[PDB]
DNA sequence: GTCGG
DNA sequence: GCTGATGCGC
DNA sequence: CCGACGGCGCATCAGC
C-alpha cells in the first residue's frame, strides 16, 4: 500500500507502547497518525509532509524522516533485539493476557508457548482457552466460512424465536474478504431501553448454539454480552476448521442504530467518530447519541432512526461500511 | 504522543 | 455484599 | 507533577 512503510512502523511502535511500556494514550496516538496517514492520497516523501496531518506531531515526523532516509528506526531495532520486550509482546497475543499478566509472567521466566503449557497451573480458565487454540486464533476467516456461520447462527436463533433479529457485524459487514472473528448483534422485541420484558434473552441463543455444537467453549458470559469460542462442522477424512472467536452483543430494540454503528466499527473509525461528536458538543456510545452540557454532563438521547441520522448530527458526511475501514 | 484551553 | 480501581476484552 | 484523549461489558480484587 501507499506509505505502507511508515504505517507499519507506527503500528509496531503502537503495539510496543500498549503491550510493554502500558501506555494506552500513546497507543492511541500511534494508532490516530497510522489511521490518518493511510488515508492521505499522496506518497509522503518528508516527515513536514505529513506533520500536517492532524495527530502527526514533531516525534512522530522525526520518525518519518528517519524511516524515509534509512527504510528502518534505530528504535524499533533496539525494541526487536530486546527478549523481554519481545516475550511480552509475545504473551499478549494469548486470549485473556494482557500487557500486566504478561510482564508478570516474563518477570517469573514464562516466555515462550512451551513454558505457558508446562505452567497452565497459573492461567485462568480464559487463558488456559486462549492457549488451547492460540493457533487457531492466529488464522482469519475466510468470508466464505463467514457465511456459513451466518447460516448457522441465524438458523438456529430463528429455531428459538422468530422475533430474534441477528445480524453479523465488524468487519464482515464492512465487506472484508477476510475476518480476525465473528460479531453477532442480537435484538429482541423484548429488550427495549424501557423495558427487559423476558429474562435470559442472549443464554437462550447461546444454550440453542451450545446445543447443536456450534459453540464450543465459553469466556465470559453477562446479560448481554457473550465472548467465545466456535467451530463450524467438518466433513470425514477431512482436517478440522479452526476453532473461531465469537462476540454476541444483545442491544436494546430501539436503540439498534447506535448498537449497528458501535459494533461495525472499524475500532479506529469508532474512536476518531467519537472523537469528533466530541468537539461538535456530542457523546455518542453503542445506546445513544447525547448532546453535552456545560457541566460535561449528557443530556437525554436525541432521535435516530438511522445510521445515517448518527453522521447528521455531527456534520459527517455519510460512510457506508465498506468505507469505515483503516 | 498530540493537541488545545 | 457494596463502591471504585484494575485488567481482560469489544 | 498541564490534562484530556471513546466508550463500555464482564471478572476480579481492595478496602470497607
Ligand atoms: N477498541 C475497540 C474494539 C472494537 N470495537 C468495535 C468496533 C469493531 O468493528 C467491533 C468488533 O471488534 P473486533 O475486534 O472483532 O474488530 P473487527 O471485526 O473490526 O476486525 P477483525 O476482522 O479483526 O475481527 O467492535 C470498538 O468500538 N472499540
Ligand atoms: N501549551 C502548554 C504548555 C505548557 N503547559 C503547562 C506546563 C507548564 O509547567 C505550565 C505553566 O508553565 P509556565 O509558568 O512556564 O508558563 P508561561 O506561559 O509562564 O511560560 P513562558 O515563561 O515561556 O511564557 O503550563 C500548558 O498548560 N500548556
Ligand atoms: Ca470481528
Ligand atoms: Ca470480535
Ligand atoms: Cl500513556
Ligand atoms: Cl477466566
Ligand atoms: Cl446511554
Ligand atoms: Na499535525
Ligand atoms: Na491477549
Ligand atoms: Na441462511
Ligand atoms: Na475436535
Ligand atoms: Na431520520
Ligand atoms: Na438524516
Ligand atoms: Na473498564
Amino acid at each position: 500500500t501507499l506509505n505502507g512503510g511508515i504505517t507499519d512502523m507506527l503500528t509496531e511502535l503502537a503495539n510496543f507502547e500498549k503491550n510493554v511500556s502500558q501506555a494506552i494514550h500513546k497507543y492511541n496516538a500511534y494508532r490516530k497518525a497510522a489511521s490518518v496517514i493511510a488515508k492521505y492520497p499522496h506518497k509522503i516523501k518528508s516527515g513536514a509532509e505529513a506533520k500536517k496531518l492532524p495527530g502527526v506531531g514533531t516525534k512522530i515526523a522525526e520518525k518519518i524522516d528517519e524511516f524515509l532516509a534509512t527504510g528502518k528506526l534505530r528504535k524499533l531495532e533496539k525494541i526487536r533485539q530486546d527478549d523481554t520486550s519481545s516475550s511480552i509482546n509475545f504473551l499478549t497475543r494469548v486470549s485473556g493476557i494482557g500487557p500486566s499478566a504478561a510482564r508478570k509472567f516474563v518477570d517469573e521466566g514464562i516466555k515462550t508457548l512451551e513454558d505457558l503449557r508446562k505452567n497452565e497451573d497459573k492461567l485462568n480458565h480464559h487463558q488456559r482457552i486462549g492457549l488451547k487454540y492460540f493457533g487457531d486464533f492466529e488464522k482469519r476467516i475466510p468470508r466464505e466460512e463467514m457465511l456459513q456461520m451466518q447460516d448457522i447462527v441465524l438458523n438456529e436463533v430463528k429455531k428459538v424465536d422468530s422475533e430474534y433479529i441477528a445480524t453479523v457485524c465488524g468487519s464482515f459487514r464492512r465487506g472484508a474478504e477476510s475476518s480476525g472473528d465473528m460479531d453477532v448483534l442480537l435484538t429482541h422485541p423484548s429488550f427495549t431501553s424501557e423495558s427487559t420484558k423476558q429474562p435470559k434473552l442472549l443464554h437462550q441463543v447461546v444454550e440453542q448454539l451450545q446445543k447443536v455444537h456450534f459453540i464450543t467453549d465459553t469466556l465470559s458470559k453477562g446479560e448481554t454480552k457473550f465472548m467465545g469460542v466456535c467451530q463450524l462442522p467438518s466433513k470425514n477424512d477431512e482436517k478440522e476448521y479452526p476453532h473461531r472467536r465469537i462476540d454476541i452483543r444483545l442491544i436494546p430494540k430501539d436503540q439498534y442504530y447506535c448498537g449497528v454503528l458501535y459494533f461495525t466499527g472499524s475500532d479506529i473509525f469508532n474512536k476518531n467518530m467519537r472523537a469528533h461528536a466530541l468537539e461538535k458538543g456530542f457523546t455518542i456510545n453503542e445506546y445513544t447519541i447525547r448532546p453535552l452540557g456545560v457541566t460535561g454532563v449528557a443530556g437525554e438521547p436525541l432521535p435516530v432512526d438511522s445510521e445515517k441520522d448518527i453522521f447528521d448530527y455531527i456534520q459527517w458526511k455519510y460512510r457506508e461500511p465498506k468505507d469505515r475501514s483503516e
